[PDB]
């Protein structure tokens, strides 16, 4: 399938214990769709004093079109020293590994993948 609804736990900055999925634009980007697809991918809301907790390069999911089933349509867009490679619509947050940290939420998407 061109889409995949996922259901995303949100975690705050302070409790992700591990801060970015590698080194590289195309190895964040690659492993992001890995760990959404083994459903071992958090959230992370961006507000002020966020992201400078986090590793760079980033990986955003940013929103893809105007919802079925609840599930807002988004895809990925990694940053690096402030370039970014893609172009998509407003942040929902930054994705990083889970690892079992304990959720405040969950974010419904559906993934174009």
């Amino acid at each position: 399938k061109t889409h995949v609804q996922l259901s995303l736990p949100v975690l705050q900055v302070r409790d992700v214990l591990v801060r970015g999925f590698g080194d590289s634009v195309e190895e964040v980007l690659s492993e992001a769709r890995q760990h959404l697809k083994d459903g071992t991918c958090g959230l992370v809301e961006v507000e002020k004093g966020v992201l400078p907790q986090l590793e760079q390069p980033y990986v955003f999911i940013k929103r893809s079109d105007a919802a079925p089933h609840g599930h807002v349509m988004v895809e990925l867009v990694a940053e690096l020293e402030g370039i970014q490679y893609g172009r998509s619509g407003e942040t929902l947050g930054v994705l990083v590994p889970h690892v079992g940290e304990i959720p405040v939420a969950y974010r419904k998407v559906l993934l174009r993948k």
